[PDB]
């Protein structure tokens, strides 16, 4: 019996800190979709845990020169952590290096707009300049936009890569940011998950347009051939036919919806 | 190096009888989404194989009295089978029995009504009585029901258990001709996928109302530690990733639909 180490990210609304957690300890600073998950798995598959923010920041990338993982999935890879529960997207690269649950959430990259952006579909950002658009670094929508031989889509890719000043961004909430900030002449590229939940936020100045580019999934990630696959495995299973899935997509992002 | 046999089933678009058939043979037999899948997943993962339809005709269940395992599950669970390409839902207790890989398509339990039918939800149709509804026999939507502790799904199957005569039905075909005939008095709770399909099928008289009642996905399914079960999940997710996956939808799904 060995306290299992928790990777995940500070991404809202999966992991987020309480108001009140500079007088909390442990697991209990957190609260969020991932917390609650976390702590469903944790009793179906009879574990202690604890939660631990990902040292760098980041999803997971390999680096193209020295093949090292970052993110969750190198902490993973390296033994530094046991599980990741985050939204971390299920990809051919990553399930070469761990291993993944069956997915636990729905998603596809998304465009995010400041209310008013006369931007409709990525054939629309393709086929402009005055408009900027990027994707968050170290993640699984740059390298849709790097892989993809979609003729949109790698216009996209053509722009952004080379786009000065830099398009790209460190966190999620730094592209939501820029959004909100630019007054209608940058767009961002995010999963439609937190384009969501944010559009449900105040100050409620953004939306999701247009139809999603992919659709994937997150899944809860282990190192390969870990003791704690299989049961976490079949515990997504049982939390989906439970409903309880379902319960926390509800209690985290229409429940606590701010713009009516 | 061995033919696999991949167990399917005759459900529509996923797999259907070519209109000339009896002139062809073996795999060129057939064609559909699932058509199209088994070759690609079979090429990337580099393997021979042999479609066959599933004898009796079902997804698969495990009898409560028996324990057997019947429909393209059973033909994994007892060796007739090496792989099933299908629509066939990852479930808990089906996981428990055969390996899935990652989903390569997403659906959820939804209804059809005939055009015109004055239902919106689950909600609806667990309120009234005028308006029958049942789903297949056999498969992961009826045991949705029968295990559900959900108030609205809970009194739907105490309903649907005890209705007379049988609102089940053995195919999806059935289902459908079910809720055509029946002058907007039975509605059909399918997975949305083939609800779909449907919905844009001559003689366009049905649709799908409301959101879905759950949501999860198909797998590739393997019998438990075989061999084949690393390589088909890897050609999962490439196809997914290079758009292979919303391709085969289109086409088969929306590219020739009648409506
Ligand atoms: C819990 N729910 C929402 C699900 O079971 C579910 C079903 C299917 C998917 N995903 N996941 C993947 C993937 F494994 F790639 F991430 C894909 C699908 C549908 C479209 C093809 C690829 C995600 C969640
Ligand atoms: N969920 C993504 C991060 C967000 C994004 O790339 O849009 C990942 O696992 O890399
Ligand atoms: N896809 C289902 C069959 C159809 C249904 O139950 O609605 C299964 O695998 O059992
Ligand atoms: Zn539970
Ligand atoms: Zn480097």
């Amino acid at each position: 019996n060995k306290t299992v180490v928790v990777t995940t990210i500070l991404e809202s609304p999966y992991v987020m800190m309480k108001k009140n957690h500079e007088m909390l300890e442990g697991n209990e600073r957190y609260e969020g979709y991932c917390v609650d998950l976390a702590a469903e798995i944790a009793k179906h598959c009879g574990f202690k845990y604890k939660l631990t923010i990902v040292g760098d920041g980041k999803y997971g990338a390999r680096d193209a020169d020295t093949k090292i993982w970052n993110g969750m999935v190198g902490e993973l890879v390296y033994g530094k952590a046991d599980i990741a529960i985050a939204p971390l997207t299920i990809t051919l690269v990553r399930e070469e290096v761990i291993d993944f649950s069956k997915p636990f959430m729905s998603l596809g990259i998304s465009i995010m707009i400041k209310k008013g952006t006369p931007i409709e579909s990525a054939e629309d950002l393709s086929k402009q300049t005055e408009i900027a658009y990027g994707t968050l670094d170290s993640g699984s929508t740059k390298e849709f936009f790097r892989r993809s031989k979609i003729a949109v889509f790698d216009k996209m890719w053509t722009y952004m890569r080379s786009a000065e000043p830099s398009v790209f961004v460190r966190t999620t909430a730094e592209g939501v940011a820029r959004v909100r900030k630019s007054k209608g002449k940058y767009a961002y590229l995010l999963e439609s998950t937190m384009n969501e939940y944010i559009e449900q936020r105040k100050p409620c100045d953004t939306m999701k347009v247009g139809g999603n580019l992919d659709s994937k999934g997150y899944g809860i990630a282990t190192p390969k051939g870990s003791s704690l696959g299989n049961a976490v495995n079949l515990a997504v299973l049982k939390l989906s036919e439970q409903g309880l899935l379902d319960k926390l997509k509800n209690k985290w992002w229409y429940d606590k919806g701010e713009c009516g």
